């Protein structure tokens, strides 16, 4: 079995005291009785992460938590980026990469989704790898091919061992932002044929260990039907993450 | 005059706790008195300015920092990117604004640099607009225009009064990874037709209080040189900003002259 996750994409909200509040809220509205059948990571923009890192360790949070992009190098040259290292040093779990926003934003295709999940795992870091489709694919009834197409570009180069190493996190597009969630049975499909994917890639064994979640207007009337179906295994929530009590009861529905 | 500004642009490199030893270590190497004539920054990454904040606010430093890029936009849904509202939480002074590292791996262009340049001083930033041609333009001999369109196309939707609120930064990319070396004439040419298209673009009064910093290979076998001529007013360092004691006496020898 595999243990859910339910992980808040704060995007770029919140600056370093309202991030410490934030964590509060959630590490106050959440009974600590659920944190040993869901957990719950918060994805803070950069500048919060020092705030954040001396919080949950600080306090002993159980809370995790982690960034919302990463380098493909390791240092240098480079303006503006920051490095996977700089994230493992500040005790980040997760990375998100290939989110939508990025992909369409700032010109990141599948070839550099995959280069920053292999330098993500360099870091000891769990890259939360984002794919998903635009309506018009969905409209074609092409949206299942388009997903491992999309899965396939963005593990290039990825070992087996690597795979198991990674989470997924399917986005669709549509879903975004938009208040149209998918319904547990389009999650369920995508999810399905992405660990089918993931056998071939790695192995059946590695692909049962590999959480994947569902992304796109996650809320508490809506996550615990999507988290009930067989191979979807928790949230990445965008808007709902930045309201603590909200959050955290995504969790404790989550939890079960 | 104009007070000479030694920025130091650490580039992706320097966990936190390298961070804070760095900034400890130019605090320690720079005698006091060399404040008064020459302001110092730092610029960090992302993740390493709020440890650069408790540092330089308890310790009372006179040092400065700054970040190395923000978005054009002030939240949302922009996964990955940075607001300037948050550098201004953060006590940032400056922030960069299209470093040709940007311009290159990033795509950036002179529209997006004057969107982030108004979004930064929208949050009470200074922006340090970079601009510089590369080796085919300076081939050319076309150099000098080609790096005053880049300079009105990445200051485009500012007016003149806040055009005295940026700082502007020479990138000689032509000499930046080819085996060509820019002299500190070089420097001066472009320097002072830069602050000529910042008279016309704001006015004359303006443009003089506004600070031009080189930003080539600068280092200190080749700093005074630089900062001796006419219209540069100091420089964005590269690696030698990563070496506390290298990057102190940058900024004495920036103070102290010739």
């Amino acid at each position: 079995s595999r243990k859910p996750l339910i992980a808040g994409n704060w995007k770029m909200n919140l600056n370093h005291y309202e991030a410490i509040a934030l964590v509060q809220k959630i590490a106050f509205s959440l009974p600590d009785k659920y944190y040993d059948r869901v957990d719950v990571a918060v994805i803070p923009p950069f500048t919060d992460l020092r705030s954040v890192q001396t919080l949950v360790d600080g306090d002993k949070l159980r809370l995790t938590y982690g960034a919302q992009d990463l380098s493909p190098h390791d240092s240098g040259a480079y303006t503006g980026d920051v490095s996977g290292a700089f994230l493992a040093k500040l005790g980040c779990s997760y990375v998100v990469v290939g989110h939508s926003e990025r992909r369409t934003y700032h010109n990141e295709d599948d070839a550099l989704v995959a280069a920053k999940a292999a330098t993500a795992l360099k870091h000891g870091l769990t890259p939360i790898v984002c794919i998903g489709e635009h309506l018009d694919v969905r409209e074609a009834g092409n949206h299942v091919a388009h997903n491992i197409e999309q899965l396939r570009g963005s593990l290039a180069g990825l070992l087996a061992e690597q795979i198991g190493s990674v989470v997924i996190a399917y986005e669709p597009v549509w879903a975004i932002g938009t208040g149209r969630v998918a319904s547990a049975a389009d999650a369920q499909e995508v999810c399905a044929a992405i660990r089918k994917e993931l056998a071939s890639l790695a192995s059946p064994r590695i692909a049962d260990t590999v959480r994947v979640l569902y992304g796109g207007s996650v809320n508490a009337k809506n996550v615990g039907d999507i988290v009930a179906q067989d191979d979807v295994d928790g949230g990445l929530v965008g808007g709902a993450s930045l309201d603590g009590e909200h959050f955290a009861t995504l969790a404790a529905i989550a939890a079960g």
